[PDB]
């Protein structure tokens, strides 16, 4: 419409429905002009380590990454969610962008002056066909702040392509984002589109009441005989013993089911008394990793596994657990104190999933005889076997919502190993740019490229609205259940709120799994 | 020809939490080679009364 | 089995329709499975890093966020497919020895 | 390079055609090197942690992989056996199961 | 909504022979535990409810 | 029903005994039902 | 059963953690008919297979 | 229309047809005096 | 790679998002501000 008429309103509320919830949220954003309106070739660092080398491009573009849970949910809405419900999955989504205003910057005499350029444009498009590198899956910075009053700096868009070390292989691709159709928007214009998620399984917000191996009736005995032991009958003779498993001996018993796939990881001593028992080492050396092409990569989340044994909370798996910063804005990339960061606990999957510290099992390695006594070896890694069941790593208020399942011939249980909902066709990437406005030309025709632009940036608001489908609980459990409660007792600042400086902070991580279900 | 041993020691097993359990049926596998019926797998076969 | 006996004047014909099978992928990939990240930004996820010796008998646990500089240690959602290793040969004139 | 050759063994590679599987390199790991490494023990001050290479790996959640591509000279299809259980029934030579 | 104990192969099945009489087994179940003592997430199910 | 714009989480009734021989609000080995602690209604909060 | 009581059963007290469990026993009973020879006679089974 | 309303959008794609192709492209220009 | 021949058929040119900027140079320092009421004039020569 016009410069004096607002494009849209502010919607941050979340309303609850029967079998669903819609969380709509709004932010104010700023878009820099990146690369001085240039597509540049970025590359990895030059050295002897081939693991960190890459080849790619950086674009004069930016993108909206809203993919985390605390963007959409408040800590109360999250609490209200996780206590009452067994499952959640996204259904539909509506993104819209409005109240665009571009500002012009002039710096003279070390004094900056900002005035708004009414005729300059911003251009936006969503990639619906997934024809661009999809960078939202990886969990990176540039997400909306959790707190609605904060302002969202839109990150720059760049991507990596097929490479040989730093230099580029023949099959590597260059994508120009200006070769897509886009919507140019002045201050009166706004942009909107809607999206509907493909069917994905509910994330299980429940734990289990039962252990995978305790599914039996403890009062009765099995009717199944099994081999038991070989004994020496006489001098050179032997005797084969068979025995039925009894309610007394559960360890040796017939079962229909096995724990899920397992890839072992090393242990650390996480607590004040145990901290001394740690050997001196690093993850890159003693940790678990997978390797692709000429590079080796740490297997960082890996398949989900219980992080620690029962009753031993202070000795836990080093690889599996996620960790978060208690503020989005912290600049420190390494820290030696754990009070500064939030460390997740994976113990709710312990009934079905085996702990990451101990081995998955043991296998007989040879054919026994009187000449050779039988041998056996531990199973550190185990692929899929028939009759396995396992739980996914749970989503967190601070964790990523979704990832894009790659386009490949074959998938196996495409659950993102960080967490969330794997999608063949995830929410589109939304790209936004400040169209370049050049500085005055030379008044005589010249062939040189145009390097001189008017320095400018844009700002405005963006609403994101998602419909979440919920799975209600039906439980005959008599006794009360664990639920997420806020207990700090007395404190100077309340938890999940601003400080006297005005800084919002999240004191502790929150997972979904509280309610329990029989196995 | 049998050595003296027990299933709990020389046998195959899986473990969950702080406990270890014999993997009693396990995935199905042929119990013995062709033409050698008297040497067979100890874990796999079911048995009844 | 029943069959069709055919002399020189006779001919035989039948038709068949394939069951639904996935398209064979005639394309390669532009990207490596581990490079799916945005190279310009850093991760927000902390991870355990190393154990160090603090003092004489003490220890200290270090945590670190993966940065665009260090891709090798970083969170990823995906893993390469099932694998069964095989031996190598030297296939070329210089390496043949 | 001809359907009619009678030789069942040869020492020169110019006589026969050798395929190259490198296009699946982004998703699939190379066959020469190991798939990864696993921690084999629980560390302590008494025992330093150990690890071993993964030569064979079954399916793990979150795996993706590419099938061997079809060739102009290769087989089109195969019959998936009649069995109780199948896992990604892609013919390991190639084509359409 | 109750622990399902029928999957495990245990006693208390009907006899194979129709003339025999079937003693109905008692129902009991196991829940999430730390060794013998009970963890916080373990559940108690009253069948009279 | 509640309608609340409160941002931060609220106190709620949760069962925490940690480890115990008997679970709370359940029978013992003798068969005796017991209620370990009293429960009131007021947890959710409202402005005055 | 149990003289009309819900009782808390538990595993055996010892150093072996494999056989320990926590659960309840109910004054209830259940019909477990899950086996094949309950339903089929040996002739009906032969005739089947 | 007005100073605060954009005149047109950016179309740079090219789509292929049976027996034809349309290539639409867009640039930003500067005009000296 | 796929085709024996090509020829053009139709064409559509269009010009939009016009903005004129005003330049003033004083004290070796240039200042650019947009003139909202200034015009640009365009024509195509159809008759050659
Ligand atoms: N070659 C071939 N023939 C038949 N079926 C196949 C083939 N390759 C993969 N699949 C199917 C079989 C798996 O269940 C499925 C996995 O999901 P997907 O959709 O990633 O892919
Ligand atoms: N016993 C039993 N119960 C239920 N489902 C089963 C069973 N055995 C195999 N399957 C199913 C489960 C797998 O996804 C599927 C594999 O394809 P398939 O068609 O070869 O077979």
């Amino acid at each position: 419409d016009g410069v004096g008429n607002s494009s849209g309103n502010w919607h941050c509320d979340s309303q609850w429905l029967e079998n669903g919830v819609v969380t709509r949220t709004t932010r104010t954003w700023v878009l820099p002009s990146y690369n001085n309106h240039l597509y540049k070739r970025i590359q990895g660092p030059s050295g002897g380590d081939n693991n960190n080398k890459f080849f790619g491009f950086s674009t004069p573009w930016g993108y909206f990454d809203y993919n985390r849970f605390h963007c959409h949910f408040s800590p109360r809405d999250w609490q209200r969610l996780i206590n009452n419900n067994w499952g959640i999955r996204p259904k539909a989504m509506r993104f819209r962008l409005f109240n665009i205003q571009v500002k012009e910057v002039t710096v003279q005499d070390s004094n900056t002056t900002i005035a708004n350029n009414l005729t300059s444009t911003v251009q936006v498009f969503a990639d619906k066909d997934y024809q661009l590198p999809y960078v939202l899956g990886s969990a990176t910075e540039g997400t909306f702040p959790p707190f609605p009053a904060d302002i969202y700096t839109i990150p720059q868009y760049g991507y990596c392509t097929l490479n040989y070390n730093n230099e580029a292989v023949d099959r590597s691709a260059f994508y120009c984002l200006d070769y897509f159709p886009s919507d140019m928007l002045r201050t009166g214009n706004n942009f909107e589109f809607t999206y509907t998620f493909e069917d994905v399984p509910f994330h299980s917000m429940f734990a289990h009441n039962q252990t995978l191996d305790r599914l039996m009736n403890p009062l009765v005995d099995q009717y199944l005989w099994a081999f038991s032991s070989v004994s020496q009958a006489g001098s050179s003779g032997r005797a084969l013993h068979y025995s039925r498993a009894t309610k007394t001996n559960m360890a040796a018993q017939y079962r229909n089911w096995l724990p899920g796939p397992f890839f072992r990881d090393q242990q650390i001593f996480t607590g004040a008394s145990n901290i001394t028992k740690n050997n001196v080492f690093s993850v890159w050396e003693k940790g678990k990793q997978w390797e692709l092409d000429n590079r080796t990569n740490l297997m960082q989340p890996g398949p989900a596994a219980a992080t620690t044994f029962s009753g031993e909370p202070d000795r836990q798996a080093m690889q599996n657990t996620l960790a978060f910063s208690r503020t989005v804005y912290d600049q420190t990339t390494a820290t030696t104190d754990r009070n500064q960061i939030l460390i997740t606990n994976e113990d709710e999957i312990r009934p079905t999933n085996s702990v990451g510290i101990d081995a998955w099992g043991a296998v007989p390695t040879n054919n026994q005889s009187i000449v050779t006594p039988g041998t056996r070896a531990a199973v550190n890694n185990q692929g899929a076997l028939p009759g396995m069941v396992w739980q996914n790593r749970d989503i967190y208020l601070q964790g990523p919502i979704w990832a894009k399942i790659p386009d490949t011939d074959n998938h196996f249980h495409p659950s993102p190993l960080i967490g969330g909902f794997g999608c063949k066709h995830p929410p589109p990437q939304i790209f936004i740019k400040n169209t370049p406005v050049p500085a005055n030309p030379s008044e005589t025709f010249q062939t040189a490229k145009v390097a001189s632009f008017i320095n400018q940036y844009s700002t405005g608001q963006c609403t994101v609205e998602i419909f979440w489908e919920l799975k209600k609980e039906t439980s005959k459990r008599w006794n009360p259940e664990i639920q997420f409660t806020s207990n700090f007792g007395n404190a100077a600042d309340i938890q999940f709120a601003v400080s006297d400086t005005g800084s919002y902070s999240e004191p502790r991580p929150i997972g979904t799994r509280y309610l329990t279900k029989p196995l």
